[PDB]
């Protein structure tokens, strides 16, 4: 542990979590890190995370989940920080508010924060008009190591999800590495069939790999039912998990009744159980992006060995600060060596060897 990572997550982010609302924190951390306000991220990136994934390079394994950069405001803070991806979204087609605030809640006891945000976005335009801003400079970032996944949302009242869907791949699949979608079987196969076609209809340098992200509350069935699609289809990965509507037994802050999802420790091991379950169903040959209440190089490892190719944190943010960054890769890069594997490609899957 570094000064850094003890100074915030013992002091610094207590301390701020007294002064600022949820929604504020959020809001003054996408303002700061846009600006690159930011402590040094001291790590440096070694050869044992590089991972080759979704037809690109990723320097490290650590991502940024989407929901923390919601309109692409903060991409380049975000690399800083010490990331080796950035997603940013979810995105719809047309702007809109989302939900009345109070809508962000800390439950601090348990490690967790409930969310019910309502997919609030600025709108697929001007999220584009961001994005080309800066889109050589992603470009040389991709080509680094860096890449940039954008997830895609559809508008509240829409009648057409396959068609607001389908608009997002069109506006911002050109500025991409990858997409994601969150998600009968019958419609699931016809909605990622019209996403993937649009996909295929983009120039080559323009054809970013297309994700589907699923909540870890779905049945059994729906679980055989996605890896089926997923795999008749040629769906280039999956995103394990999103949020959770459960409350599991436990939850000790005063705000576990709030409607939302749940994330942080106690979406960790039902987010990794889920892993270990669509990496089986899918033979090991669909890459997996793993997140839920990571917040150490233990929690990262622990999802790379039930199948995940590369992690994402979000909520661990709330409670260590930036340093949760440089804490989670150092800790992994020592784990991955304590338990004689090269590197992080050598890890993925190996409990289901
Ligand atoms: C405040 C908040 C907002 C989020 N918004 C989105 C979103 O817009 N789209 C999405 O796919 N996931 C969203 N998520 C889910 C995260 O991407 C991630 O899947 C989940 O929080 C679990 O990771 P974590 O426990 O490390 O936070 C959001 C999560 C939080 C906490
Ligand atoms: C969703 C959300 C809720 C929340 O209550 O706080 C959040 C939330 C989402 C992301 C967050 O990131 C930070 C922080 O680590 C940070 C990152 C980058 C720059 C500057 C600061 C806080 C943070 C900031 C201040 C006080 C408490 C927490 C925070
Ligand atoms: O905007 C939101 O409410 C939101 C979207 C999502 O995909 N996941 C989540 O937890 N919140």
């Amino acid at each position: 542990a570094t000064g850094d990572e003890r100074f915030y997550a013992e002091h610094l982010m207590p301390t701020l979590q007294g002064l600022l609302d949820p929604e504020s924190a959020h809001r003054l951390a996408v303002r700061f890190t846009s600006l690159g306000l930011l402590p040094r991220a001291r790590f440096q990136d070694s050869d044992m995370l590089e991972v080759r994934v979704l037809g690109h390079k990723f320097r490290n394994p650590v991502g940024i989940a989407a929901g923390f950069d919601k309109h692409g405001e903060a991409v380049d803070g975000l690399y800083k920080m010490g990331f080796g991806f950035v997603e940013i979204g979810s995105v719809t087609p047309k702007p809109q508010e989302g939900n009345p605030r109070p809508r962000v809640f800390r439950l601090p006891e348990d490690q967790a924060v409930i969310n019910r945000y309502g997919f609030n976005s600025h709108g697929l335009s001007v999220v584009e008009h961001r994005l080309r801003a800066r889109q050589q400079k992603q470009a040389k970032l991709t080509e680094d190591g860096l890449p940039l996944g954008v997830n895609l949302g559809k508008n509240k009242t829409s009648v057409d999800a396959a068609e607001d869907y389908a608009e997002g791949v069109r506006v911002l699949g050109p500025l991409a590495d990858y997409l994601v979608v969150n998600v009968g079987k019958a419609e699931l196969r016809r909605l990622l069939t019209k996403v993937l076609q649009e996909r295929d209809g983009l120039r080559r340098v323009h054809r970013p790999a297309v994700l589907v992200k699923i909540a870890p509350d779905l049945t059994s069935q729906d679980k055989e039912d996605i890896a089926s699609v997923v795999k008749e289809l040629g769906i280039d990965g999956l995103i394990v998990t999103n949020t959770t509507v459960s409350r599991p037994a436990g939850l000790q802050g005063a705000l576990r009744s709030e409607t939302g999802g749940l994330s942080g420790k106690p979406l960790r091991d039902l987010s990794t159980q889920t892993i270990r379950e669509m990496y089986a169903l899918t033979q090991g040959r669909v890459p997996i992006i793993g997140v839920g209440g990571v917040s150490s190089g233990q929690d990262a490892l622990e999802k790379i060995r039930a199948g995940a190719s590369l992690v994402q944190l979000y909520t661990a943010l709330t409670f260590w600060g930036p340093p949760v960054v440089g804490k989670v890769k150092r800790e992994l890069e020592a784990l991955l060596k304590e338990q004689g594997f090269g590197g992080v490609t050598d890890a993925i899957g190996a409990d289901h060897r």
